[PDB]
């Protein structure tokens, strides 16, 4: 069954990532005794890879090498590195090993779409109707991988990495049975600057756009903070005997999953929310939701009420994370010359998830380290300065959109 092939590819593509993505901070901190700086600069590598590797590898997919074979090469490298990473004991090595893995992994995020699109389109189907049910298994792979590694007792354990590599290899084997995905050669007459998304640098001529993009970087910096240290913040409550055995202490990935759960459901309510309140309002709902998220983490407790607040934060996360990115790219498209409109979202997403990522990763790790003393982190204060930077972002955005 073709559909089933694509669904296994989606599942695996994301299972291998979820097995370690959210927990790796904790494993660096609780087990490897890493400070916040080293962790934040290890998760920064995602951004370094993301800013330019997707572009170039999609380029080669389009001109010299089947997307199938390029995807294969990537996850192979992903697998080898994930294995080595479970044998890495120092931060510089963790950063270098993760950086390679991301340089290989980041491009696959579009390569699987290239592949799934052609697979359905060369088979009398339209993506708008038959892709969403194939893209829900990538979300299942992710949330279940979180569930599994949590429940197997491998959260704080280097095992998560062995499992991710194991999925990556299983993956590579599965993508060998793929059918020949031709070199699309759609980009051919495309100017050399057009392919890398270099037009949109000129687009900084528009003062309003320039303002928007740097805002998008500043806002994007806090996008993954919860995903980088939320599991470490929930494991922080080891230090009390009362919370030691608490389920949300024991299995943080299980509580954090509600974050991904709510992101999926809220991505579903994005179109309607746009129709009812507009681009700028939906982006504002995102910026305000980040405040609430970090505020609820700041008073979160394994206690009954503290857990209530913690779960509330999870729910708020989904709107917070989905809304800004969807309404942002819609805003950019609506606001720019149609000819260059796509380079707009190229540069928007690059600024927001690459540069936003590098800057956020590094700075937040440093905030943690600055408020980590004797090996114990004052999470309440950490989350307050993050909720307060959310507030500054709210204020400045209110200025721009009144």
């Amino acid at each position: 069954n073709l559909k089933l092939q694509l669904k296994i590819l989606s599942f695996l593509q994301f299972c291998l990532w979820g097995s370690w993505l959210t927990t790796l901070g904790s494993y660096m901190f609780v087990t490897l005794k890493f400070d916040g700086a080293s962790i934040g600069a290890v998760y920064s590598s995602l951004g370094i890879a993301a800013v330019f590797m997707p572009a170039l590898l999609g380029i080669v997919a389009d001109k010299w090498l089947s997307a199938k074979w390029v995807y294969a090469i990537c996850h192979t490298i992903g697998a080898i590195t994930l294995f080595m990473a479970a044998q890495v004991t120092t931060p510089e090595a963790m950063f270098l090993v993760i950086l390679i893995n991301s340089f290989a992994y980041m491009p696959t995020l579009g390569l699987i779409n290239t592949i799934s699109y052609y697979r359905l389109q060369n088979a009398g189907m339209d993506i708008v109707t038959d892709f969403p049910p194939i893209r829900i298994w990538g979300t299942i792979g992710f949330i279940m991988a979180m569930w599994v590694v949590s429940l197997s007792g491998f959260e704080l354990s280097h095992m998560q990495l062995y499992i991710g590599a194991a999925l990556s290899a299983i993956l590579v084997l599965f993508t060998l049975t793929l059918p020949h995905i031709p070199v699309a050669k759609q980009q051919a007459n495309q100017s050399w600057t057009t392919l890398l998304g270099l037009d949109a640098f000129a687009l900084f001529k528009n003062k309003r756009m320039a303002i928007f993009f740097i805002f998008s970087m500043l806002l994007g910096a806090e996008l993954q903070i919860t995903n980088m240290f939320g599991n470490t913040f929930l494991h922080s409550f080891d230090k009390d005997p009362m919370f030691a055995s608490s389920f949300i202490v024991q299995h943080a990935s299980i509580i954090m999953s509600i974050s991904q759960i709510s992101e999926t459901l809220f991505i579903l309510t994005i179109p309607f929310f746009l129709s009812r309140y507009g681009i700028k309002n939906v982006m504002m709902i995102s910026i305000v939701a980040w405040i609430l998220r970090f505020a609820l983490f700041a008073y979160g407790d394994p206690t009954p009420f503290g857990t209530v607040l913690l779960v509330l934060s999870m729910i708020v996360y989904g709107c917070a994370f989905a809304f800004f990115n969807i309404s942002g790219s819609v805003f950019v498209e609506k606001e720019v010359s149609p000819a260059i409109r796509a380079s707009a979202q190229g540069m928007f997403l690059m600024m927001t998830n690459g540069f936003g990522c590098i800057l956020g990763g590094i700075v937040s790790g440093k905030v943690v380290e600055m408020y980590t003393q004797n090996g114990i982190t004052d999470w309440q204060t950490v989350w307050l300065i993050f909720a307060g930077y959310s507030v500054v972002l709210a204020f400045a955005f209110m200025a721009m959109f009144k």
